[PDB]
């Protein structure tokens, strides 16, 4: 119950001329971190996926597939486009008790291998931060993998805080 301070959104680059239309689809977890994020030897985390879907009036529908207790959970919520482009906030907030604020920020994509997306929340007044690697493949890069670890370093994350989840084929595929 000690979380370390989310950073400033100055510490967040956003990714330039976001393109909606092309980050939409399925985009599988390969790295995860956050203040309230801590890795697990014992039991690590599974790779999961997100599905962005574009409606109509440009907001997004999110839903996460997971593989947990050897069913697939579906946590589904929307993303209202922001203030800028590639930046967003939680659609029916009042639905999520305890929440008062959401944020969603994309650092940086290049739509069709990989993302670096910085999210905050503020829940029981607690503030939560993370960031994910996304790829579109379930394998990036080392190069890539180390550029989120330096990223999520510069905003405070020690590396205990940083896991890179392991790839399945329950769930996360078609
Ligand atoms: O299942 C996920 N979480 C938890 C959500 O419980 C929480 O600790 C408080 N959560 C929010 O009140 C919240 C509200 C709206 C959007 C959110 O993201 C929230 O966390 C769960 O349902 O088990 C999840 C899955 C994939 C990816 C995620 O980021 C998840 O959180
Ligand atoms: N079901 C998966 C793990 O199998 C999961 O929820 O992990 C994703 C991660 N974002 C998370 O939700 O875990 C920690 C959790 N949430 C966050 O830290 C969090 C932090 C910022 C933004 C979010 O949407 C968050 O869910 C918490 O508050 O304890
Ligand atoms: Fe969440």
């Amino acid at each position: 119950s000690d979380l370390i301070p989310a950073p400033p959104l100055s510490k967040v680059p956003l990714q330039q001329n976001f393109q909606d239309n092309q980050f939409q689809g399925k985009w599988y977890v390969v790295g995860l971190a956050g203040n309230a994020i801590l890795r697990e030897d014992k039991d690590p985390q599974k790779m999961y996926a997100t599905i962005y879907e574009l409606k109509e009036d440009k907001s997004y529908n999110v839903t996460s597939v997971l593989f947990r207790k050897k069913k697939c959970d579906y946590w589904i919520r929307t993303f209202v486009p922001g203030s800028q482009p590639g930046e967003f906030t939680l659609g029916n907030i009042k639905s999520y008790p305890g929440l008062t604020s959401y944020l969603v920020r994309v650092v940086s994509t290049n739509y069709n291998q990989h993302a670096m997306v910085f999210f905050k929340k503020v829940s029981q007044n607690r503030e939560y931060f993370a960031i994910t690697l996304y790829g579109r493949t379930k394998e990036l890069t080392s190069e890539l993998k180390e550029n989120f670890i330096r990223f999520s370093k510069s905003l405070g994350l020690p590396e205990n805080h940083i896991v890179f989840p392991v790839p399945i084929d329950q769930c996360i595929d078609g």
